């Protein structure tokens, strides 16, 4: 079961300021990940565009020749492959190459895809892997050609061999005499949203929503940003995702309307700062890693936009760049693809067409000046400083 909840619009230029849409635009519907656009607007609002997580090394050499390592986390959200393959050509380059005892606190959060002893186990058991396997060759070349292209050095097959890894809580740390301390800043977040946006499971959207205060932090920034409540917005989560059973799904929701409300908030939240919705969302054909890159038609390049997929919905929001201007839109679909798996495609496909004719009918694309960036959790600020 294919069928339209609701579709909206406004022109970026509207004097009146006033949502257009179909007599739905004011119901709550499941959202998704576009879900992760809202989440990318609260992020920006509360943190800035221009926010790098600053992680921190504790680094004491031993009596060995060896080093000790303490990592004391930022909770940055994209701390992931890429990340720690940078780390490690980041330790080589500082001439270590052993640890004796790594550990790590609390905030140290680490994207391999309850209660912070348990948390802090899942991420040992991660880095112990992760850290004990060699680098493989073919992903670090790869990776190491993308961070040229943005000018950043990386090392020579590198290599790392630590005897054990352990939890250590911010409050039980001692910081050595003689340890140094060096910063591992990450990339701006508007980058970290661009990944975010391009296509993730739930693993960023979900922790910088906790990390910002979960739940009642969130419906306390909509109250004040939107003078808007749970009949408006209902979150659950950062991601959108089903926090239910497949029978009895739990989603957030939210009004096509209040979804036009975050597009131009985030909007001119970022022109305070000089950047664009393509800095933090994904451009239709131009974003090859992102649900968007193999659009076509006249989104091709015009088109700024977020895709979601639940059993219940299909969903896209963002900006179409047209001949009469910038247009936000959403459209909300309803699908039953547990019961019926064409459903996504069939409903993404009616999206598509729906979107074509809104560029279509004002007056055609008008392409955005936009090359497509590679959103790498690192940049040419994050090697490691001795702060």
């Amino acid at each position: 079961m294919v069928y339209l909840n609701s579709m909206c619009h406004m022109a970026a230029n509207s004097k009146t300021q006033q949502i257009q849409g179909d007599d739905n635009k004011d119901d709550k519907f499941p959202l998704a990940a576009i879900s992760k656009v809202v989440t990318t607007l609260w992020a920006v609002d509360r943190l800035g565009p221009d926010y790098r997580f600053k992680t921190k090394l504790h680094v004491t050499p031993t009596a060995n020749g060896s080093y000790d390592i303490h990592i004391e986390g930022s909770r940055d959200p994209l701390f992931g492959r890429n990340m720690s393959y940078f780390l490690i050509s980041e330790l080589n380059r500082m001439k270590i190459t052993k640890i004796e005892k790594l550990t790590f606190d609390e905030n140290f959060l680490l994207a391999w895809l309850d209660t912070v002893e348990q948390q802090a186990s899942i991420v040992r058991a991660t880095l112990t892997s992760s850290f004990a396997t060699a680098i493989s060759p073919g992903y670090y070349t790869i990776l190491k050609t993308k961070a040229a292209r943005i000018g950043v050095q990386m090392s020579n097959r590198p290599k790392i061999d630590v005897r054990t890894i352990s939890f250590v809580k911010k409050a039980e740390f001692q910081k050595n005499e003689k340890s140094t301390t060096m910063v591992l800043m990450s990339a701006p977040l508007k980058t970290i949203l661009k990944r975010m946006n391009n296509q993730s499971n739930n693993y960023i959207a979900d922790n910088l929503y906790w990390n910002l205060g979960g739940t009642e932090a969130f419906n306390a920034y909509i109250a004040g940003k939107m003078q808007a409540d749970t009949s408006d917005i209902e979150f659950h989560n950062g991601s959108g995702n089903n926090e239910g059973s497949v029978a009895k799904p739990v989603y957030n929701e939210a009004t096509c309307e209040m979804m036009i409300k975050v597009l131009y908030s985030l909007d001119k939240s970022l022109s305070a700062k000089g950047y664009d919705l393509s800095d933090v969302m994904a451009v239709a054909a131009k974003d090859k890693a992102s649900t968007v890159g193999s659009y076509g038609g006249v989104m091709a390049g015009s088109t700024t936009a977020k895709t979601g997929s639940v059993n219940k919905a299909k969903t896209l929001m963002g900006s179409v760049s047209t001949k009469n201007g910038e247009i936000y839109f959403a459209v909300l679909m309803h699908t039953d693809y547990d019961k019926s798996r064409s459903d996504w495609g069939v409903a993404s496909q009616q999206i598509k067409n729906k979107v074509s004719q809104l560029i279509n009918q004002n007056g055609g694309p008008k392409a955005i000046k936009y090359t497509e960036q590679l959103p790498l959790p690192f940049d040419k600020y994050s090697y490691l400083t001795k702060a």
